């Protein structure tokens, strides 16, 4: 069976899109972005 | 310190080059060549 090939392939190239945080990684600012939520969003949780 | 960033803002920048992975993932042909290697290597760890 290969099935779930055509499927997961489609699974995959759908996510690829839409979702954000791989839309999010490959934008070239993504090191950037990253660096200053984390080090915001570490010391506060409540916004 | 803030000086703890402008190391950590360097080693991201860093990783977005060199490591792999990170680089896989932002080039438009990670979504096939995931689904590939996945769908292989699911099935034999010696080759």
């Amino acid at each position: 069976m290969e099935e779930n090939t055509r499927q997961r392939t489609e699974n995959y190239i759908s996510a690829k899109n839409q979702h954000p945080a791989w839309i999010l990684l490959a934008t070239r600012r993504a090191p950037l972005v990253l660096s200053c939520l984390k080090t915001l969003f570490e010391k506060s949780h409540d916004g």
